[PDB]
């Protein structure tokens, strides 16, 4: 019983999976918080938080690498994924890393410095600790590369597009391919001849148009700052007002550039939390603040899933899915009221149900469209994906 | 035979003109261009190309006075009505101009500096000149303040709103209020049980969704360069994207204000023309950027007609008004063929009919939504406002 590695290098730290190949389950999670800060550490499970103390991005994944060994699972590893942030141009689909693909990735690197120098810092780690096993590079862009040109350019001057690679690439690709592929087996439709709208709802939020089988629109911009409101993220925000805000409060670019990242969203607007759970506590205990914060949240959301609609030749499903999406019955019920336009009807029954029950479908019968939760699963399909580039010569 | 002056005082130039109260019919026209710059001139009708000489404001209006008389038509303006760029939170509706709304005026200043300043010089002339006829202001905002919070408010941090006022206001509220009125006769619907879309197209653009009479969305922001892809005003632009040109080209927060507003757009894109009559010529001696420019426009469009349907319960009608809304048989056919999604089917044989045809459905029998033109009437609205507000004891 071989498995797959599953490799995720954020700024601040380092998530990990182990999938067993037979039937693509968790057999090992965990995660290296923290990274290379005074105090560094490691908790597998969330059973024992061990101290890495002050290590950096090569120690720490040579910790995940004992404890592979001390479960006698390191001579199984077969594969090793790597989630990579930003694919840029280059990259339209999943792929075995070479020297080669190390460079592509170091040229596209400065669209997104902070994560993906650090996702270069991983796959130097495998590669030192595991180098006689096949490694893969999955990007969180790739899927997103089917968009038109009408979809991607920006209304800027035509020369950052051309010298400077300045357009929209979007995110959550990965988790928005995932999804749509299930979208297809559980509303029972052909791909080929498609036309669904994906909500990843989380801390970071974006919307996506599948039109058979195909990205064709997508929420987010050449930066995860564009689009949906989010937890921090403030989402649209007009560039007048930014530029009205810097010359009034004499902030630099760099300190919106804080505060449009980790300062708004629901946090900014309620001055309460990032977290939802929190804020669907406090509206229910005459919190305002709290109340229009999650209004705006849905009000945003409603109005991509519909704007989005329009890169669709026809409207067959809409699909929630991410921390938010799979758990929250309010959110979910609020944007799909929000959505009556498009001659949706709900099934509250149905929208009633906990996550649990996994893949379900929450529209009434009479309903135009068929709306739908899916749980989003990255670490399977970046296990797929390193899975069907297993069995290629290279 | 009593008349109304209009003035509608830009940062460059003083737009005016005179309409009969009887039938709300235009007398006279014309405009002071190049204000107060080394060369100022005022075309009346485009018949005669006077010549001011570095006048200002004040000595403009003034040259406007003399050619009322010169038609023997000064004692005949019984009203005067002020076109005001940005009314802010202060003002609902159209007012009677006093002392206090003039304060009103200058304490909302800061949100348009440029255009609103130059509103109240105009107001401080025609004051001046015509002291015993009454005036009239009415605000571009003014329509759109029946947006609810969730729609107005940004995911940035409260205080932003509460101590500086940042959120949505929306603008072409005058055009988007006549508009809009039109349709509820020309559709035959009842304005109180009513959804409908308009699309301001000119070489400013901006999309407002009308429910029940009301504006409950609207495309542009707290400034006008939210929202759309226009002329030279990029729209939707990744506040990421802004921030990663600032560190890479150099250029401060003030450079890029300049470059999205008046370099971006259709101009940016094409590298070619502002106007759309080239890009269409361009692209039919194939063109590719010009053709992109369009394409892109035209996606940028459909996106936010679709989404603003988020905001109502029902869709009765999506109406086109301004230069290019009324003129342009391609941009018009399209954006429809875009929104095929929302069940519209397009009548091609009345598509195709010119202006002349003023207000016009271009909808086939078989489509879910009415599709027409309505040519937008800016200075009817405004002589309408004060007509009303002249039968008035203040
Ligand atoms: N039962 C629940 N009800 C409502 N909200 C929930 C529930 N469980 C989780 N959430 C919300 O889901 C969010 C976390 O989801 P998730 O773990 O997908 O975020 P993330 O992984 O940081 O973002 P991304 O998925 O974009 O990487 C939190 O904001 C939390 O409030
Ligand atoms: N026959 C036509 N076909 C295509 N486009 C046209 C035609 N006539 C005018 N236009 C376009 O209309 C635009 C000018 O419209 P308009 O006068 O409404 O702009 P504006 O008044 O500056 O903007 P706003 O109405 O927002 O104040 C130009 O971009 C021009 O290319």
């Amino acid at each position: 019983f071989p498995v797959v590695l599953v490799i995720n290098c954020g700024s601040s730290s380092i998530k990990f999976s182990v999938l067993d190949v037979a039937t693509c389950d968790v057999l090992m999670a965990g995660i290296a918080d923290g990274m290379n800060t005074e105090n560094a550490f490691l908790s597998i499970n969330g059973d024992k938080p061990i101290n890495l103390a002050h290590s950096n991005y090569e120690d720490a994944l040579k910790a995940i690498a004992f404890e592979l060994e001390k479960r006698d699972l390191t001579d199984s590893v077969a594969l090793i994924g790597h989630r990579i942030a930003h694919g840029g141009e280059l990259f339209t689909q999943s792929v075995i890393i070479t020297d080669e693909i190390i460079d592509n990735i170091r040229r596209v690197s400065p669209l997104a410095p902070l994560h993906n120098y650090a996702n270069l810092s991983g796959i130097d780690a495998a590669r030192h600790l595991f180098p006689a096993v096949r490694q893969v590079a999955v990007f969180d862009t790739s899927f997103h590369q089917t968009l038109a040109p009408e979809a991607y350019l920006y209304g800027l001057p035509w020369e950052y597009f051309s010298s400077l690679g300045v357009r929209r690439y979007g995110f959550h690709g990965t988790s928005h391919r995932y999804v749509s592929r299930r979208a297809y087996e559980l509303l029972d439709l052909d791909e080929k001849d498609s036309g669904l709208i994906v909500a990843h709802l989380g801390n970071g939020a974006s919307i996506c148009a599948v039109r058979n089988g195909q990205s064709v629109d997508t929420s987010m911009g050449m930066t995860p700052l564009e689009g949906l409101m989010m937890g921090t993220r403030s989402g649209d925000v007009d560039f007048g007002a930014m530029a009205w805000i810097a010359k009034e409060t004499g902030q630099t670019l760099s300190d919106l550039e804080r505060v449009v990242n980790k300062e708004s969203g629901l946090l900014g607007i309620s001055g309460l939390s990032s977290d939802l759970r929190v804020l669907e506590k406090a509206w229910h205990e005459g919190h305002e603040r709290a109340r229009l914060a999650i209004k705006t949240f849905v009000h945003r959301i409603a109005r991509h899933i519909a704007g989005h609609a329009a890169s669709l030749h026809r409207l067959d499903g809409i699909i929630f899915t991410g921390g938010i999406g799979e758990n929250s019955v309010l959110i979910r019920q609020l944007v799909i009221e929000h959505l009556g336009v498009l001659g949706l009807t709900l099934d509250v029954e149905m929208n009633k149900q906990p996550n649990s029950h996994g893949e379900r479908i929450i529209s009434a019968n009479p309903s135009q469209v068929i709306c739908a939760v899916i749980p989003t699963n990255e670490e399977k399909m970046i296990a797929l994906d390193a899975i069907h580039l297993g069995n290629v010569k290279a």
